[PDB]
């Protein structure tokens, strides 16, 4: 028999068919506007399904991000934190499977691959999404479940995405060139974009309810991960004890989930695919360079100025820089 998504897909497609379409980053893949944000068509189908069907519980923990800001890393960290009493760090499941297998997306795995083991386990508390805050399913909002939001400096975020897209298995055509892609990104014409709007709505939610949302920043964690990993553990209700700290448990969590550890696992090497459900990226696509500032290998000073200017104007006086 067919899944709930399958039973509703034809009406979802009919629904979104007359939403405004714009040119996207691929010739055959337009972007579609819903709720003030732009969407890849399948992912919008996903979002609508999640809005209608996803049921959050108060004890759930939701990882939220715009794409390419640290999602993979956070998925590893949250899993590792929550499950460290089950696993010696030589027998952690993160050594055998990509972190995305352990934290299902509410708008990808939940609609498209509902049969994955993690989604059949009510004992799982970990979920993820890129859905903009204003468009989160009403159950998430009503449940009161905790959320962590991660963002990243926009030049590095754009470059992370633009390189990543070259690794997608797709019949919808080659990615737009760097200049055009970047113009689009600056104009807010990107999947789940505009990026800066994405961040700002989560930030305002955080300001209104700092008990419920934790706001992390990729560069900040990257320079000094230990304090943030303690903070995250504590916020999730799995805080590290004084004995764990003394025993180097936090360092072990950080090392397990580090870029260098995960990038070099056989599971994540070359063309190897995830094993829970079909993927359009090799696992290795999620581990590129893992640094701060790589934009300067790709963008010109004029490009950098344009986006730097846009962010300064949007966020001045909000607290996100200050
Ligand atoms: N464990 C990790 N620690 C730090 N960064 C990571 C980790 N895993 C992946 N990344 C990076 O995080 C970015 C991917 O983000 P998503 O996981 O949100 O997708 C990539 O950055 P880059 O393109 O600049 O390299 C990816 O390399
Ligand atoms: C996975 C969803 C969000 C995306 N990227 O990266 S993420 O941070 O891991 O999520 S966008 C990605 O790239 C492609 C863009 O053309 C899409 O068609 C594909 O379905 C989509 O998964």
């Amino acid at each position: 028999e067919s899944t709930e998504f399958e039973k509703n897909q034809k009406r979802y497609q009919d629904l979104i068919s007359t939403f405004p379409h714009e040119k996207g980053w691929r010739p055959k893949e337009p972007l579609i506007e819903y709720g003030g944000y732009w969407w890849l068509p399948s992912l919008l189908e996903g979002c609508i399904h999640a809005q209608e069907f996803f049921q959050a519980r108060p004890s759930d923990f939701l990882v939220c991000s715009y794409p390419k800001t640290g999602t993979t890393w956070l998925k590893a960290l949250t899993f590792a934190i929550a499950n460290r009493s089950r696993f010696d760090d030589s027998s952690n499941p993160l050594l055998k499977r990509n972190p995305h297998e352990f934290v299902p997306y509410i708008e990808i795995d939940f609609p498209f691959f509902p049969e994955v083991d993690v989604l059949k386990d009510k004992g799982n508390t970990l979920f993820s999404t890129h859905i903009p805050y204003e468009l989160l399913p009403d159950s998430v909002v009503k449940s009161g479940c905790k959320m962590v939001y991660i963002w990243r400096e926009p030049k590095d975020t754009f470059i992370s995405m633009w390189t990543f897209l070259h690794k997608e298995r797709t019949e919808l055509g080659p990615v737009s060139n760097l200049e055009e892609s970047f113009d689009m990104f600056c104009r807010g014409l990107s999947g789940y974009g505009p990026y800066l709007n994405h961040i700002l709505a989560y930030w305002k939610a955080y300001q209104e309810n700092p008990d419920r949302i934790l706001f992390l920043k990729y560069e900040t964690m990257r320079a000094d991960p230990l304090p943030y990993v303690k903070s995250l553990a504590e916020f999730m209700g799995h805080g590290f004890t004084a004995e764990e700290e003394e025993k180097g448990v936090v360092e072990k969590v950080v090392n397990l989930c580090s870029f260098e550890t995960l990038k070099n696992l056989e599971a994540n090497k070359g063309e190897k695919d995830r094993e829970d459900r079909p993927g359009v990226y090799a696992n290795s696509a999620y581990f590129r360079k893992g640094k701060v500032g790589d934009w300067s290998n790709y963008l010109t000073p004029e490009m950098a100025a344009r986006i730097d200017g846009l962010m300064e104007e949007k966020f001045k006086g909000t607290g996100l820089l200050e």
